[PDB]
RNA sequence: AGGAGAU
């Protein structure tokens, strides 16, 4: 698992919320409604709010 | 860090 920093955000800065691409939106999207995975380690199992990774990859300290 | 295009 890799990746740069993000946060919850809109538009610009983040992709399709459906496939996870950049020339078009979820709600554009071209293929089915798929799962939402954790921006961290793509696991739908859970979200980035609870990756099991960041935990010590990336806890921070504020939100 | 959790949805819908500024949070
Ligand atoms: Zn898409
Ligand atoms: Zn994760």
């Amino acid at each position: 698992p890799k990746g740069k920093s993000m946060q919850k955000r809109r538009s610009k800065g983040d992709r399709c919320y459906n496939c996870g691409g950049l020339d078009h939106h979820a709600k554009e999207c071209k293929l089915p409604p798929q799962p939402k995975k954790c921006h961290f380690c793509q696991s739908i199992s859970h979200m980035v709010a609870s990756c099991p990774l960041k935990a010590q990859q990336g806890p921070s300290a504020q939100g």
